[PDB]
This record gives C-alpha cells, structure tokens and sequence, in this order.
C-alpha cells in the first residue's frame, strides 16, 4: 500500500523491507540516525499502545566491539539507527509480483584475499593460533567485491526479489537502505531474540543438502547417524552458554538438534533460552558477536581476527536489530546476524564478506573451495546461475572427458572419411559364423582399402574371386562338432589349408584352426568379457580386446605341422594361452581387432592379411 | 491456441500426451509438446498407420507409439509374453506451451500411493540376481545383463488429474531427463522422466545415446575437481565398453557404413551427473524397420542382445509390460524427410484405469556385481518417481517422523544433561569463587548453586573474609601457569599458598589446578597437541568418568601419590600411559584439570559435588 508502493516508486528516502519466518513481509521507513554509542540508541520511555509495534531498526558494525574493550579495525563503520516512523505489512505473493528488474550484474567480481594469499593467512591461523592454544575455533573472512551497472535502490530491490523466490528458508531476507549505504541479504541465523523477558540464541549446527530425486527419511537419518563431526559444535555451544550466563543470571538451557527444513537443504539447529531483565542496549553490547561468526573464546577470537586480517569487517558478523514493544508495553527484540549479505554504496560498489570456520582438523584448500561455494546464495543474485555455459563446458571438464578415450580404439571415433599399403585394390571374403561383430570387421577391412563381401557358412562361393578369406567370429564351443555350423567351419578351414588359399581366422574360427593344427582347446576358469589386455604379438606389444570363454593352450612357441609347415605361435608364456598364429599361408587371432577395446585394430588386421598374402 | 493444453488441464481430452523433450537446443525457455488424437492398436510394427510421405512445408509429427517389451517376437527373440499391446496415437493436434506457464497452471493433487511394495521382495530378488551373476555371466552367457522387478501401488480415486500432478512434480525435480512425459490413453496412462533416448533420426542420420556412468554430487555442491576425480577413476571400465561394442554392432545393422562414437559428454542434473556417449551413422531404412531392428537398447537388456533376451526370459518370472520398451515420436521434416525422436521406457509408471501403478526397476549386472548392493540400489533408483507420487513437503511432516526424532535425540546421548534441564550434606553451605577471568565461572557457579551451595564470586586482588565460606573455589582463566610475570597469575599463587597454609578447604580448577601443581612441585609442560573441547574417558580415583578438556598445558608425573611438607599425602589421578595429571586430592583440598561444567562432561554437578565434599574435612 502507501508505504510499499511509495517504497517501490522511490518517494521513500530511507527504508527497509524485511521478510521473516514467524507469509507476510515488513516495510519500514523513518529518520536515519547515527548514534554515538549503543548507550545512546534513541529509545523512548516505555509505553503501551495496545498493539505490538517496532521502535527502531539498528545496524551494528563489527567495530562496535571497542565498547567491550576488544581489539578491532576502524572501517570508519558507524552505528546506524532507523526510527520506524512508518510500518506496514505486505503479502509476499503480491509484493514479489511487483519487481522493477534491472541489469543486476557486477563488474570486476574479485576477492579482497584471493586463493593464493588467503590460503597463507588461513594456514597461519590454523597452525600458529589454533594449534598454539590461542583458541578452539575461529572465523576468518575475506570480501568479494564488484561494481554495479546504472546503480540505485531500484537495483537492490531486484536482488531482493530473486532472494525471496529461491532461498526460501533463511531467518531474515531483507533490503535496508540508509542514505549513504544499502544492505541486501538472506541470513540463515538469528542473533538474539527477546520476548517477555525471555532471551533466545539459535546456532546452526549442520546442513544436509538433499540428493537428486528427493529428501528421504533414510537420507536424513543416514546424515544424522554419522556423528563423526562433533568438533566445532560443542565449543560453540559452550561459548554460547557462556554468553547467555552473563545475560541471564540463572543460566541457559539448550534444546537441541531441531530440524529446520527448506526446499533444497535441511539445517540442524539448537536453541538456547534464558530469562533476563537487562536493557536491550546492554543485551546487544554484551552479546557482541555470536561465537559462530567470531570464535571461541570470544576475546581471543577477537585477538586472532585482529592479528591475521589485513582489513576491517564493516558490518560482516554484526547485527541487524529490530527493537520494539509488545501490545502490553513489554520489550521486544528480533535480531539477525549479518552474514550472506551485500553492503552497497550510492557510488555503486558492492562488498560481501564470506567467512570460513576453522578448527584444528580443518585444512586450508578444502575450506577455500567453500569460500566460493557458500557464496552461491548471493552470487546467483548478481547475475543468475543459468545465463552462462554449464560446468560441463569448463575446459578442464572437457579435458578430463577426452582423457577417457585415451586407452581405446580410435577408428570408431573417426568420421566416415577415416579411410587410409599393398592391400588397396584387393578383395576379401568374410565367412560369418553368426556374430554381429562381422559388420565391424568388415568396416575395418574396408577402410584399409579391401572390397569386403560377406557370405554365410553354408554358401557356395568361388574362392578364385578373392585375395583373402576371413573366417569369422561366432558363438559356441569350438570342440563341438555336433553343431553343424561348427562342423562346416572345420571344413572351410581344412579346405583353405589344403588349397593354400591365403586366409585369416578370428575368435571361434581361430580356435577351430588351433584344434585342426593339433593344439589343445580348453575353457578358462574365468571368461574374458570385454577386457583390454597388453599382449606380445610377434615382437610388438599391442593392447587388444578379449571376449573369449575358451582358448587354445600350448607350451610351444613354434611348431612344424605335418601337411602345413611351420606355424609361429604367439601366447602368454605364464599360462600357455594362445593369442595368435602365423603360418605360411595364413594368420589368426583370438582377440577382436575390431572392438572398441583394441588399439590400432585396422593396422593389426592389415598386418595379419599382409602376412597371409605374402607367399607370392 | 493453448486450446489443447487447456483441454487437457480441465479433463476434456480423453487421449493426450505432454512430452517435454530435451531436443529443442538449450534455448533459454523450455517447451512442452502437447498432442491429442485417436488411439489404435496395430497388430505389428509393419502395420503402424503411416501415410505416404508428403511435405507440408513445416516440421510435423504424425504418430506417437509405445512399444512393449513383448514386441521382441517380431525379431524371433524369446520373451515372457504378457500381451501388452502396441499403442499408436495419431497426432491429430499438436501444440507447444512454455514449461514455465504450464507448470504454474497444473493443479496439485493428492496422489498418495497405497499398499506400496515390490512384486518380488528384497530376499527373493537377491537370489535371482545371484543366480544370474554366477550361473550366466560367470559362465560365459554374456558380459552384462539387465534384470528387473516392479514397484506396485494404488492411487485412490484415479483420473488424469492425478497423472498431471505427478508430471508437474517430475518437471520440478528431474530437469536433465531426456523425456519427461505423461501419455494418456483411455486404457492406460504413462508418467516418467526417462534419462535415456532410444534412437533419433533426422535427415538420414541415426543416433543412439547410451549413458555410461553416474556421479552423485556430494553434499555440499558439485566441483570441477570432484567431477574430474570421478572421470579419472576408470577403475572399472566394465559394462561401459561392452555396451559401446554392442551399440556399434546394433548400428552396423541399420547404418551399413558403421557408427561413429562421440563423447563422452557430461549430462548435468540438479544433484547428479551422468556421462553419455553418442553413436551416429547414416541409414536409409524405414522407421518401422528401424524400431524393429533396434529392439531394445543394450543398456536395458544386455550384451550380446539375443542371449540377454534369453537370460531375461529365464530369470525374470514375469513379463516386462512397457519397461525397457520405446516411446516413439514419428514425423516428417518440412521437406518431407522422415523424422524420429524416441525414448527408452525406464523410470516410468504405467497406471491402469482403476488406478493401479506399476514401475519397473532394473539392475545392470556384471561379474563383479554384488546381489545385495544391487537390491538396495533398486530402492534408490525408484525414489524419483516414488517421491513424485508422495512428496515429502506434502505428507504433513518430514522430520516429525519418529525415526528422525530418535536419530536427533541420539546426538545428546554422550553429553551433559544439566544444560538441557530447566531450573545433600552439601545442602545449605557457602562457597567463594575466585574468578581468574574465564566466562566459564558463571557456569561453574550455576552448577554449585544447583547442589545447594550459595555461591558468591569475587576477583583476584579483592579482599575477603574467608570465615564467611565453607569452600573456596579457585577458578579457570587464560594464560600460562608457569608465568609469574603476569600479576593476575602471581596473585593466584598467593591465594593458593594462603589456602594451603591456613588449611581452608578449597577446590582448584583448570588454570588454578595447574598452579596448584606447580606449588606442590609437580612439573608443567605444554601438550604436543592442545585439547580444544574434547570429551575423554578418565579414571577419576577408581570411578570411570567422561569429561571435557580444553587445556593447552598440563602437569605430568610418573607418581600416583606424593608426600609434601605443607600438608601430607596428595593423591594424583593421571593417565597411566602418559603421566598427564587429571586431578589432585589432598587433605584440605581437591582439584581438576577438566571442566566439570562443560557441555562435554557427563555428570558434572556430581563430580564437583564429590570434589567439594572431599575438600571439606
């Protein structure tokens, strides 16, 4: 209404939209005010209007710690109060509906620290401080920076709209505009909460990113089983209880692991609750800065943050605080930790603090790879995540994919137009023993320049037409004369030996050749089922694909055969398994030269044919 | 207009399909194809109702066809024949809506899946799988094989409204799939998000597209290094290459000059990635012959294809219906050339008129496969659809499930109970705490107070009348206990010397306990590794206790006991391995290196109770 639509139209000089899970969103406007200290936050005398109401919104910078005597850096960053003169409530459905979208890009998006220098400072802290007894865990930050096109609050609004749609689950999602600065974020964590004397801190313990299909009751339980990461958790709770004990004299009470569910990720949470009577101003001052964004112990964390960060923190790890009164006049506080948040200028310069929480068991690269990762929430709001090539197109991913093709055949990756010896012009018969690999052998013999016809085992052919015959692969046991297909292969092979026709036999056919020449066939203890093996093929090492269940087996590297003559045997000498024969008019192979698993198959077939055909 | 989609949305299309296809060109506005026409059941692939070829000048779609697994008789291969028919839906109407607008418009529906179970259970399936791995693969029958079981369930008051609802959820969750669809016939509805295409044909050019591997992104995120590690892994080139070889075989029979492989390429999803290869070649065959001769990708049958079919018939007890079959979109380009886009029917529900759901899941088996691993994997595979029927955000809950409540409540088992709780000689009795500047003191105080002690706190350098108190507690604080140079530490020495000299009962803790050690002459050292909030089980004077340590320094001694001038026999509790001292017990006093108060200590209040009690004598 008049506030929201005067906010959006630009006639509100100073404002905030804050959206909370208590679905409505809160809109505020008033005087921007820069108090001298927390003591001087502009708070009226307590009164009861009869309605709940908000008195001011406050941004507490990390500097403010001087108030407690703790060492800091001066960012020039002041204490900021926005009186809530006006406060209206929207419905998020219609509010999102209005959106003045703009080029919400970010020029020169670079880090303060950068991965080489940041890893050094982090290492120094893990080894010189944590490892030295300075403290149990610590939060160390760098700033990502970038420059905004055209600029103005109209841009902060757009980023707020996108944050509202996707990061559904954060504690506060907001845009806050002073005159001299803007803030946009979606913070997951509350700082402190005060309702009728009762104070609440609320640290987040863990995060369960749901897998591809959906969040199961078993995936969540698996995640919750694994209790092998009890580290920071308990130092943080102790440190939180310490903080509560200074604020609530009677103590704190933890209520623990509660599950916080969101569209994509589930958090684990603890609440810590206690009774206090202290002024809000004292509550903030003494509660300056949740252990989860500083360290434990707090003072020492402060000391190490000062003795290892080159910069100030501006408002990173600080507090956005909504101070008010219930309808009965009792004091109220709702407050959120300022992380996952951009601080912007009129000048147009955006800064986002990102921290890493360091324990002794944490190593620097692993967490630096979380510097960019945790930044995904905001990063996907200065230029959304789908406009740009997928990670499948990063040159490294491309390289790794390509490396996969290194061991294997390169013929099949080549386009037709991967054609090119004395073989060019010659003609070959392939006798098909009923294996679909034959078309593949044929395509390869073709590429060497052979015109390559295929018949079946029972066909009548004129051998005189062909320069070579190839006896092919097929199913079955080569010792099984009972199968007429196998019997006919014996006949073929006896004939080709008799006539001295050059030939090449392969898998089954090669086994049958062995049996004919009198080398025994056996069956492997374990069948080969598409393995590449490096073998010694007659003096040259070759990597070839095996699919055989059966194999010829001999102790002999060579033999004279009665009718035939001298046959060279290539075999694994450890097992006697025969890989290839070379005879006077022929050559043979147990392996599939044509498999995707073979290297230089076309050449292997080439060499075999060439040898079979040499005898002229 | 959207006339058709509106018709679908309001229950006014007796036969329709929505199919959301990858094949558009990554344009930056995903489109859903919507179809309506006559359903017919041709008696064979030959007899699919296809016009004589013509060119209308626009690309155009003619038939949508569902080929059941049974259809393998057409190639002479054995199947369990359940008689699922061949379904042809003429594409009389074909419009195109935007997925963004489409999804907004589909209403949600309660699509709970009742009496949900696997037709063959986990124990029976593990047997079948073992038999296949051992008797078939191990024996030479073939390199890999796909064996299937079926998830079954019931939808109350079924109608297309519900299928649309499941389709919508699937569109939200499963972007990356090759086809996401709902196909509705009067007699059956199909809903799925299949990852794999079967075959496509564009200008004479045939493509198959097997998926090789899967990379589940680890919580939290996917990285250029995790992906590259996974790609580098290659420690099981198993079915990958048998599958390619088999795919090249298949292509050779329809593309006479052979296929060419391209890839692998990365196929990305919201939380997972697949590796995929393309295989392409030129064909001239009729689409009817292309389907018949490409009946059933190796990736859902096995290799070699025909023995896979034989093995499947042997070991699956039933038919497959449409599981591992093909949904085919047959059409013509603008010039009249033939077109085919088609998807393998896995990850898909077949719903009947009465609302009975069936979902086939397979396991790919190689020689090194493990039956049990693969049974459990089938539960994983079906989660996508299972959740598209029964979302977690729907079922009021997601963590209020008593199993989740239990696992949450397990975490608090090891740790302190006092701090999770709201607000005896030791009874009424009075204690001073000297605060060495540690925020733990408020906590120690709250614990002493709960034992009934009225507990005042002063600082070092304050002046006090000891007579007012029953015990003095010398508290924790920062610093090196060997460092006299710090005035705070010096004053703690003076306190402790005084309390020993006067014999005032006292209890010293962390820093103060270290200073007590130094006074009594036991040496202090600095640990090789500082304790930084660890719970340790120690032997505290005969009783085992679990306590929280935060110390950087520690006393260390080989002695279990010692006599000292000022007061007599001090008992030392220490780790008998290392000599690190945990506690002292003297005549006038007691002390502890650990934080009885920490959230990391088990029965803290009792432990300090026992210490105070002992100090007083």
């Amino acid at each position: 209404r008049n506030l929201f639509d005067r906010v959006l139209h630009g006639q509100a000089p100073c404002f905030a939209l804050i959206a909370r899970s208590t679905a409505m969103i809160d809109v505020f406007a008033g005087a921007v005010s820069y108090p001298s200290s927390l003591a001087e936050l502009p708070l009226a005398a307590p009164t009861a209007t009869g309605a709940d109401r908000q008195e001011l919104l406050v941004m507490v910078p990390y500097r403010q710690l001087h108030e407690r005597g703790f060492k800091t850096h001066d960012d020039g960053a002041p204490l900021v109060a926005i009186t809530c003169d006006e406060h209206e409530t929207v419905s998020a459905q219609l509010a999102l509906a209005a959106i003045p979208d703009a080029d919400t890009a970010l020029g020169e998006r670079h880090f303060d620290i950068d991965d080489e220098a940041y890893a050094e400072i982090v290492e120094r802290v893990i080894t010189d401080e944590i490892g030295t007894g300075a403290g149990s865990n610590f939060v160390i930050k760098r700033t990502l920076e970038g420059d905004l096109d055209d600029y103005s609050p109209a841009k902060a609004l757009a980023v707020f709209k996108r944050l509202m749609r996707r990061e559904v689950g954060a504690y506060w999602i907001f845009v806050i505009h002073t005159g001299e600065r803007t803030f946009v974020g979606a913070t997951p964590e509350r700082h402190l909460t005060l309702h009728e004397g009762c104070a609440t801190m609320n640290p987040i313990s863990g995060t369960y990113r749901y897998p591809q299909s959906g969040p199961t009751i078993d995936g969540i339980n698996a995640f919750l089983g694994d209790r092998k990461e009890s580290d920071e958790l308990y130092m943080v709770l102790d440190e939180e209880l310490k903080m509560m004990a200074r604020i609530c004299p009677a103590g704190g009470q933890v209520t623990g692991p509660h599950l916080r569910e969101m569209a994509r990720l589930a958090h684990t949470e603890y609440f810590i609750v206690g009774h206090t009577e202290a002024d809000v101003r004292d509550l903030l001052r003494e509660t300056m800065f949740a252990p989860t964004v500083t360290g434990s112990p707090i003072e020492s964390a402060t000391r190490v943050i000062a003795r290892h960060e080159r910069a100030g923190r501006g408002y990173y790890s600080g507090i956005a605080a909504l101070i008010g009164r219930d309808a009965r006049g009792g004091r109220t506080l709702d407050s959120a930790i300022l992380i996952r948040t951009a601080e912007i200028d009129r000048a147009g310069h955006v800064r986002i603090g990102v921290g890493s929480t360091l324990v002794r068991h944490s190593d620097a690269v692993s967490e630096v790879m979380e510097t960019h990762a945790k930044v995904a929430a905001l990063s996907n709001a200065f230029d959304p995540p789908e406009a740009g090539p997928a990670l499948g197109q990063h040159p490294s991913v491309q390289a790794a994919l390509r490396e996969r093709n290194e061991g294997i055949a390169d013929f099949w990756f080549r386009p037709y137009g991967g054609r090119q010896a004395e073989l060019s012009g010659c003609r070959a018969l392939i006798v098909d023993a009923e294996d679909h690999f034959t078309a593949m052998i044929a395509q390869q013999l073709s590429s060497l320049g052979l015109a390559t016809e295929v018949c079946g085992v029972h066909d009548a052919v004129d051998l005189a037409r062909y320069d070579v015959v190839v006896m092919g692969p097929g199913p079955g046991d080569p010792s099984d004369a009972g199968d007429p297909r196998i019997a006919r292969l014996y006949a073929w092979l006896r004939h080709l030996i008799d006539e001295g026709k050059p030939f090449m036999a392969v898998c089954l056919s090669h086994q049958i050749l062995n049996a004919i020449l009198g080398i025994p066939l056996v069956r492997r203890e374990v069948p080969n089922q598409g393995i590449q093996v490096e073998i010694d093929l007659f003096g040259q090492r070759e990597r070839v694909g095996f699919y055989n269940t059966y194999v010829a087996q001999t102790v002999r590297d060579e033999m004279d055969v009665d009718g035939v003559g001298t046959v060279a045997i290539s075999r694994d000498p450890r097992t006697g398994e025969v890989h290839a024969l070379r005879g006077p008019t022929f050559s043979s192979m147990q392996f599939h030269a044509e498999s995707v698993l073979t290297v230089d198959g076309p050449r292997i077939l080439g060499e075999a044919i060439t040898h079979a055909i040499r005898r002229e």
